C-alpha cells in the first residue's frame, strides 16, 4: 500500500508514534518518506547482505527474519515480511523497540540526514489529526 502523508500521519498516531521516545509525529512522516516514499511493498537489499523492509525500511541485521542473513538476530520477533502488510502495525511495534535501542531515530540514517533538525511539523501541516 502506497499511503498518503496525512493518511500515514494517522494511522501512525492511532498506532502509538505521535511523540513515542519524545519523537513528534513529523519525525515518523518524514523518516517514512524518505525510507520508503510511504510504500509498505518496499525492500531494498544492503551491501551486507541484509535486506531493509516496509514503510520504515527495517533491516534483516537486526530486528526480523527473513532466512537469508547470516549472523543475524530477529529482535522484533518477527518474519521480515510481516513488515510490508497494509496494516503497519507490525513496523510501528518493531519501530518502537529500534527507537528505544539507545540511538533514538538516528538508527535511521535516511532520517539523520533529511529529517534531523529540519521543520518535521511541516510533514503533518494540513492534516485532520
Ligand atoms: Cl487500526
Ligand atoms: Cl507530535
Ligand atoms: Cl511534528
Ligand atoms: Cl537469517
Ligand atoms: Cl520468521
Ligand atoms: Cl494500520
Ligand atoms: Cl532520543
Ligand atoms: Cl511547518
Ligand atoms: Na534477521
Ligand atoms: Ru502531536
Ligand atoms: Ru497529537
Ligand atoms: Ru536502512
Ligand atoms: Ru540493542
Ligand atoms: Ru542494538
Ligand atoms: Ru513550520
Ligand atoms: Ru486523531
Ligand atoms: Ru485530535
Amino acid at each position: 500500500k502506497v499511503f498518503g502523508r496525512c493518511e500515514l500521519a494517522a494511522a501512525m498516531k492511532r498506532h502509538g508514534l505521535d511523540n513515542y521516545r519524545g519523537y513528534s509525529l513529523g519525525n515518523w512522516v518524514c523518516a517514512a518518506k524518505f525510507e520508503s516514499n510511504f510504500n509498505t511493498q518496499a525492500t531494498n537489499r544492503n551491501t551486507d547482505g541484509s535486506t531493509d523492509y516496509g514503510i520504515l525500511q527495517i533491516n534483516s541485521r537486526w530486528w526480523c527474519n527473513d532466512g537469508r542473513t547470516p549472523g543475524s538476530r530477529n529482535l522484533c520477533n518477527i518474519p521480515c515480511s510481516a513488515l510490508l502488510s497494509s496494516d503497519i502495525t507490525a513496523s510501528v511495534n518493531c519501530a518502537k523497540k529500534i527507537v528505544s535501542d539507545g540511538n533514538g531515530m538516528n538508527a535511521w540514517v535516511a532520517w539523520r540526514n533529511r529529517c534531523k533538525g529540519t521543520d518535521v511539523q511541516a510533514w503533518i501541516r494540513g492534516c485532520r489529526l
